[PDB]
């Protein structure tokens, strides 16, 4: 074994909690929301997601990384 080669990677997310954000280059969401983690960042950091109709960043504080990819159940509701 020369070269660490191991699957440390990941491909989706899930807010734990409500993120806000002011600078109209972030992307804000509610507690319980399926981030697609379109770009990795700092991997620790920031992070580039995006979901209904919302694309931008996020800190790993309130965010969780599902290397399954799996679609898990969430709530659909556009506030008006």
């Amino acid at each position: 074994m020369g070269p660490l080669g191991s699957p440390e990677f990941a491909k989706y997310a899930r807010a734990l909690k409500d993120y806000n954000v002011s600078d109209t280059s972030l992307l804000p969401f509610k507690r319980n929301d399926i981030i697609t983690i379109t770009f990795k960042d700092q991997e620790n950091k920031w992070f580039m997601g995006q979901l209904n109709g919302k694309e931008g960043s996020f800190p790993v504080d309130h965010v969780e990384i599902l290397l399954s990819d799996v679609p898990p159940p969430q709530p659909v509701h556009p506030v008006a």
